[PDB]
């Protein structure tokens, strides 16, 4: 969460599920399509709370144009793809969904918005909320075991990709569309939520 840590970092960001703060914000800056950003994510969790899920949402903002012909931050936005799984065989639980959905979905939960992510999601990782649960133990979420031993075990270790979509697509004058996004940036921030078992955030 530091600001001085380096954007470009090998190690796994530790996520503490006491929760004095639970982010990820990432700026998408000085891409092109087809560029790719990843990070690894573990949670750790030392007093052992009893923790059913982690709710994963979506904010974005500064959308600046820096000279593309694109004004629009949601453009922008939809011209960005997330996967998201955990390990620990590798459980997918989102598979290239667009940002603007998962955006409308999490933080507005947007019901058609929705409807495009559960094209692709098992619905076992959505809450009702809107928000994705991304706690799973050996790809199994919390509550499809038959209650917690006396110390509950680490969640698997979760895994993003980001990807700027590569259309290909060329116009009438011979020239690539996505091109009105040449030089266009925002910033993203994922949230990360721990709930107790009747659903409530932890308090
Ligand atoms: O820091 C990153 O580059 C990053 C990448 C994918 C998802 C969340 C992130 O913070």
């Amino acid at each position: 969460n530091d600001i001085k840590s380096k954007d470009a970092t090998f190690a796994s960001g530790t996520l503490d599920l006491s929760a004095k703060e639970n982010s990820a914000s990432v700026n998408l800056s000085n891409l092109k399509p087809g560029d790719k950003l990843t990070k690894d994510f573990q949670f750790e969790n030392n007093g052992s709370l009893a923790i059913k899920e982690v709710l994963m949402a979506l904010n974005y903002g500064d959308f600046k144009a820096n000279g593309g012909s694109n004004t629009s931050p949601e453009d922008f936005l939809s011209q960005f793809e997330v996967t998201l799984l955990t390990v620990g065989p590798k459980n997918i639980i989102l598979d290239d969904a667009n940002l603007k959905d998962l955006y409308l979905m999490s933080a507005k939960n947007d019901a058609a918005a929705a409807e495009k992510i559960k094209k692709q999601i098992d619905p076992k990782f959505l809450n009702a909320s809107g928000k994705v649960n991304v706690a799973t133990i050996d790809g199994k979420t919390a509550p499809e075991y038959d209650g917690v031993p006396k110390t509950p075990t680490d969640f698997d270790q979760v895994q993003m990709e980001i990807q700027f979509k590569d259309d290909k697509t060329k116009d009438e004058k011979g020239l690539m569309v996505q091109n009105k996004y040449q030089g266009n940036s925002i910033k993203l921030q994922f949230s990360f939520e721990a709930t107790q078992w009747n659903g409530l955030t932890i308090k």
